[PDB]
């Protein structure tokens, strides 16, 4: 039986078997849903989480449990992506991590927050500035269908 | 209800809960529409508004309310896109913001104005320059279908 | 100029120069828009109007003028689509005609009303039955993006 | 505040202003979510409902609230679709109605339950039999990507 | 030096080397342009011409010359497709022939006329009724871009 | 845990709560894999299962395990599809069922096996005759 | 050394291992080229080939070789496609076979000749006739790019 | 009635109400058509014009009429693009402007001429040099389909 | 007989015939499958592999065989992809190589681990670092179907 | 028609009426075909030609014939691209030029040859050095 109340402590990690190398690992999460803060009205999003690990790697079952812990939680989309990133940063202490959320529209408008991070003072911080400044140089076509 | 002539007063905002890191928040607005100043004939576009927030963030519903205010308003597409950015800039005081509108053609011709901005004298101004200089390097294929 | 409340009087037509053979003439109308009866909020759709003419054919510009007349008019999508067909039917007296509208979602739900008609008692009535019975057998994938 | 417990009683309807003709009305519902009856695990699907109205018509907002009521309600997917069709049949007494759920996979296996109904003994009963014998003759490619 | 004044006599044919067999042959003509009758305003279309031949086959250079003969000719789209079909019928006396034109929009609306023919009293006449009644059972998505 | 030996006894059904109407239920199964009839080399397919239930319905997880058990099992194609179809018939005894497997082409050869069943003495048996007839005009 | 004069004597056959069944074997030649018989000018196409064998199968390497023997042969496209089907028919005595060719444009017009066959008297014959009747209902979009 | 003879003098402009910032304005022109100087054969292309405005802005309808003036005007494609850029530079005196033609093939060969310009000695001259050194580093796949 | 216990001793190499050049050789395994080390449960993916050789090349048949030796091996996806790259690195001593894996979802989450390498000290090393920094900027849309 | 023997003498240029500015001109050529270096088997490619003219420009039809002449000609790849590039240099003597050929993979091997030239002693020679550097980070 799962908690639909925000619960960061469900997250787990496992050791990295290839530390001495930089690789990407993406999590496609098309089943994310949470609630709006004022109304309690359900919101929906596909979330892409890509990160380069150091020692600790996020185990996907826990990711799933952590993503399920937002079902009854009423927060804004931009906050949501950012909270998702902070807890993952604290969990793994990764070299680089990015969170890209794509929500379904409300009142004809859809919100896609994009946030990232690079271990401070290193070249991943530089990459994060790079991916950020070159972010969505060509936004994808959307027509709400 | 719904005003249908320019009304930037309807825009509202909320505190940025993650002020200490840069992140993009994009609004896909494919249901936008307004009028042509002289003829009165209507036009339609999809507008992408990406921005890196400082301390204030535009409230979604109010953004919707703001774009409906152009339904009975006559303006050019270029003007229109700059007007939008101005009254987001003034509302939020963002680190960076850009507005890319893609209009449906008249006389077989589509107009896609793109404009952007970064706080004067900060690294966001260099970004605004970068993203503008490298803007639409590979234009997308249009056949008007 | 441009009236923005129901005005079916603006529809015009011209003689069918090829009365002696059946052929479809489709109007892709992706710039359609109107209001919701109670709220006043606006909605958008793409409307496909295919028809087999008899002796009269709707004049394109007037069709445009007719669809602009729904810009400030409150109605439901289903009603709206039937109203359109009625005042094409009455204008042209076609052998067959159908109206398929595809609306942008509200509360996460899109409404695609489809309606059709063939002259009472002719083979076009069998067509109307066929095309309705076999209509949208394989619905298209919608994700609201 | 809402509630996410099965609530068929929240559905509303309005008179069909166009009773004298047959036409289809489809609802694309990509945000459907409910629970597995045992585990308690959330599940997701895209639901397409298409019906031919008699005298009543489901009001989309009521359907919205109705579909949300499944959010914290457990049940297998095949029942789920039947339940949705029954509730609409009682609400509207349609000439015809079909429901096609497309669920996301569990264990790399996805279930797409299709149900339909014709007003008993009328010619729609035969349509239901036709659309069921001819249902999904050429199924879509699914790889779970 | 080519005539841009309607000229059907430019068309040529060659004998069929495989009469005793039914095969399709499609001509994709994305470079078609003509003028509007009232204004002289240029119009544009991609035209697909598919036909099953008998004895005579249309030589493509002549098709090209015939399609170029419309550049200064001011006719309506529906007429245009139909005239294109009649002259091809007279030229070849084919078993079956279809003409599908797709024009670029004017005033936000695009017109796609579809017309066909089967040698009268034969099974191709039946096919023509078939392709007609099953015509565009799923119109393609259009948004004027 | 898991059995990779053919294991039809893993299948499990639950009762159908709606028997007055005919409705389809499709299972998309794109992770099917087994061992080929001779070489011993693996083969892969997406298996599309559609059926009109009668009184019994197949539980998804049970089905998932059932299909895995074919992982280290060796038998020809057509057999492989009917094996499945038949176990599903013996499990549910439905009105109609059809199993279509699309193997990743090994020669220039598709090999997409299509079988179906209609309950004998019924209209479903004519439907099976009907779909099978339409299936091959276009796979 | 190679043969670039039309040479069907190159085709080899082998056993169908699946004589009991009806499976389509598909070949796909993306770079076929011959010559215009009128001038000596080269032409180019993609050739799609599908057939259900009986006893025989064409060994695909001799098919590629066979297709290269057109490099210096003058013939029209319609003729060309039909010739390839005949030579395959004579080599294999297939149950069913079809050849769909897609040529690059010349004079801004591209020719796609489609031809098929089903053993006479069999259901394959009838299978081929259903296919000519429903061949390419929705032609793909071509813009010559 | 129009005329289709080279007419640069038909271009109009309006003051740029937003002089104090840099922004791009692109025109997608898919209906461009003109003539080959010798043969007299029509030719077609999709033209993308993007410019950064200083004090003037081209009026889209004037550009429409301007682009139509090439309809019965002969010229190679590389000149054609230069001519269009020059005429716009004189009209507007832009900070920056680039023009990219994409022509349909002749002899299976298509020419895509790209031209640009920076206000002399200003920093746009350097932008032009940047967008020219970096122009088309990863060219699109073209097969003439 | 086959090997379904992890067996890298299966890989064979051969000569690069193009030692002077830098060409990517691509392999594409659409049906890879292993096992979860946690439970014994099977997992599935498509494996993309690209590498620039030096002296050696992997004989592709032993690559397929090598990939099938994972059928019964327990390991996570990140680990798995990295192992394949290592074994290829040791066999070929490539100039550059990357492995991009795409797993089917489990718990409604799919894992795509991407990893690469460029000979240390060379430009290939730097080539690999540019790629990690610009890897998958726009993630493809995933909806689990 | 037509010559299918290598025939560089078929190339023809016309003067450039705009020499004060640098502009690119690209020729998309997806119907290139020639005979391979050994077997004698044909090979096919789409050839992308981009160049900044100086004073001379290549006439399209002349180019079309030029490329056909490679139809019954035998020579290796890299050679084949430079042959083209060089004849184009000798024809136009442009500021910059690059020829990229994308052959339909014969092994699992692309073979996409990329060459370019910048006029020596100029900034174009640095641009050639620049593009060539960026080309291979992603073909
Ligand atoms: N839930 C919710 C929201 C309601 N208004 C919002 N506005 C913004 N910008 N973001 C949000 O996430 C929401
Ligand atoms: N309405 C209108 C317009 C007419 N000419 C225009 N030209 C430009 N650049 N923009 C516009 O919005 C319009
Ligand atoms: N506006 C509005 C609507 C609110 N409920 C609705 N229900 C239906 N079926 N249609 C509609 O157009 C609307
Ligand atoms: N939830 C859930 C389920 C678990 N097994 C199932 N089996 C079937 N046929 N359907 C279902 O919805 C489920
Ligand atoms: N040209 C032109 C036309 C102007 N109005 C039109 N209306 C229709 N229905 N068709 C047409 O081709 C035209
Ligand atoms: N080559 C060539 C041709 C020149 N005119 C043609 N006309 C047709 N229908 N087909 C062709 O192949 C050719
Ligand atoms: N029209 C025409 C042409 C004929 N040869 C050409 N060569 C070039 N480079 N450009 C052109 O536009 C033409
Ligand atoms: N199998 C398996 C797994 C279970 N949790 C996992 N978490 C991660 N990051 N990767 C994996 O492969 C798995
Ligand atoms: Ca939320
Ligand atoms: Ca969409
Ligand atoms: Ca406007
Ligand atoms: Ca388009
Ligand atoms: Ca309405
Ligand atoms: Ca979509
Ligand atoms: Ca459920
Ligand atoms: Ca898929
Ligand atoms: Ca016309
Ligand atoms: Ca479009
Ligand atoms: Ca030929
Ligand atoms: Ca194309
Ligand atoms: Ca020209
Ligand atoms: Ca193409
Ligand atoms: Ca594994
Ligand atoms: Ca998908």
């Amino acid at each position: 039986n799962y908690l639909f109340e925000y619960a960061p402590d469900v997250l787990e990690s496992f050791p990295n078997k290839h530390v001495n190398r930089d690789y990407f690992v993406k999590f496609n999460c098309p089943e994310f849903t949470s609630l709006a803060p004022k109304t309690g009205q359900p919101d929906f999003a596909t979330i892409y989480i890509s990160y380069i690990p150091d020692e600790k790697m996020v185990e996907s079952k826990s990711l799933k449990l952590y993503l399920f812990s937002f079902r009854n939680h009423g927060d804004f989309h931009e906050d949501c992506m950012n909270i998702i990133m902070n807890d993952l940063i604290e969990l793994m202490d990764p070299r680089y991590i990015e969170v890209w959320g794509k929500f379904t529209p409300r009142g004809g408008i859809s919100i896609d927050p994009y946030t990232n991070y690079g271990k401070p003072g290193t070249k991943y911080e530089k990459m994060a500035e790079y991916r950020m400044m070159n972010h969505d140089l060509y936004p994808e076509t959307i027509d709400n269908r």
